């Protein structure tokens, strides 16, 4: 088996979140067969939205210190927690030695996989100004719809002043209520584009598919991991 | 800040709960002020009770494998979210630099300083045989108080066909009236020693104080990492 390497602590919540999928998501009949985890949880990689939005310093020099550590421990490839982050996913790539498996990429395989073509993208200010998920999503014809000025900025809120901030009751309400508001606008699935709303929002709470980038990577990190 | 660093996969589960217990406890408002985490979740380390009670192979080379790669990676100290595998925290502690808290010591330190002198141990038939709750708390003048044989019988199904196969049912009735069994033979606290006993069994249940030694370890983690 490969030794699945997390890079995370963006936030930490979202980090222990992925890792617990992971463990719920592998089969197995005693703990010896369940595939070895190194996670290196850093917070201190400075904001990755802040940069992309120009009110922060740079996190790739501390993202791409992160990534080497992981080598260095023992990891065979490394998932990232971490969709803002993923606008650097290249720059990371190029200065290390092991394969790192995008959750945007996987995440616009699964939802091709489903046939919708149009999907509503709840995720950091930071991940749709670099276009993360409209570059991949085109690649598989798939178009992305996200709220207005006014609404994005209740998703912040709920992200940075909810879940990364330890109030899950204010991140999931604020989250919720602009899901339905994409589902309004005919959403077809709905995307939990931020690692903190995949920790406070679940299908039961949605009217359309809700597809969930850290359940993706979860399923392909365990099966990559498993088979070899 | 000093960096967490957590030796388990002993197993997975128990390990990511570890984990998010920590976050969950540290208080931070922003992702940047929760502290470092380096997990080695090792599945691999061959059986600790197997090997303390019968045949299975010496876990110490895995174990000491594992830490010293925390301590490669850059941990500053180490938890470890496992019962029997601290039968070996000395040996581990010998092939180390860097110090490895206890969390059956931690949970001795916090009932001696209750004041108890006196602990009923609900936990796996397998860690009580171990010895590793009855040696540590010795050591703080601590009396350790099992069920019976048969009355164990009742915690291992209460733990397997009840809490851990979704009969919580059955789990509550028959950890509950072992729990005060034990508090009638005059137990002043009771040590949640699995952390299937705390799904079905609440502080608000019991007359005396209910003690997980994994909120413990998590707490200290957290206390000594924000600094002491």
């Amino acid at each position: 088996m490969k030794t699945i390497g997390i890079l995370g602590g963006m936030g930490p919540l979202a980090t222990a979140e992925l890792f617990r999928r992971i463990v719920i998501k592998t089969p197995a009949k005693r703990d010896q067969e369940h595939p070895k985890v190194i996670i290196f949880n850093n917070p201190q990689i400075p904001d990755r939205t802040a940069y992309i939005l120009g009110k922060g310093e740079d996190p790739r020099p501390q993202l791409i210190w992160t990534a080497k550590r992981l080598e260095e421990c023992g990891a065979d490839f490394i998932i990232m927690p971490a969709n803002t982050a993923h606008a650097f996913v290249e720059d990371i790539r190029k200065a290390i030695k092991i394969p790192i498996i995008s959750m945007i990429e996987e995440t616009a395989k699964k939802v091709k996989e489903l046939g919708f073509k149009k999907a509503g993208l709840l995720a950091t200010t930071g991940t749709i100004v670099s276009g993360v998920y409209e570059k991949e999503f085109s690649k598989y014809g798939v178009e992305i719809m996200t709220p207005t000025e006014d609404e994005q900025k209740d998703v912040m809120r709920g992200i940075y002043e909810g879940v990364k901030a330890g109030n899950l009751k204010l991140g999931r309400e604020l989250l919720l209520k602009t899901a339905k508001i994409l589902e309004e606008r005919g959403a077809e699935c709905i995307i939990a584009g931020c690692t903190e709303v995949s920790v406070v929002l679940k299908q039961d709470d949605l009217k359309v598919p809700l597809i969930d980038p850290m359940d993706v990577i979860a399923e392909v990190a365990v099966k990559v991991a498993l088979e070899k």
